[PDB]
């Protein structure tokens, strides 16, 4: 399988909002976690995004495709942002990790105004 990320990049201003939808695409198994990933400009390292308050996600599992909305949009928030989507039967048990699949990123741009 494979996700497809939209957009690939984008600049937006201060105080806007993003949008960054994902679709699972080839996969034979559910639509079982999602996760979402970001490296802030300047950083090393891919952090999970804590979904809630300013974050939130939208999944429809029967599609495979599923989004992420980002409100108050900020200098801070630059960066490349990736949506981590994973995949099982039942029989397979979970404490051994599923296959997934992540998207190509959004490199997303802020300025202020």
């Amino acid at each position: 399988a494979w996700v497809d990320q939209t957009p690939r990049s984008v600049t937006k201003e201060t105080g806007e909002s993003l949008t960054i939808n994902c679709a699972l695409k080839n996969a034979a198994d559910d639509l079982e976690r999602t996760d979402w990933y970001r490296t802030t400009l300047g950083s090393t390292n891919e952090q999970k995004i804590s979904i809630g308050g300013r974050y939130v996600e939208t999944v429809n599992k029967g599609s495979k495709s599923f989004s992420l909305r980002i409100r108050d949009l900020r200098v801070e928030d630059s960066g490349t942002y990736k949506c981590g989507a994973y995949f099982s039967d039942a029989m397979s048990n979970y404490s051994y990790p599923i296959p997934g699949e992540k998207g190509a990123g959004t490199v997303l741009t802020v300025k202020a105004a």
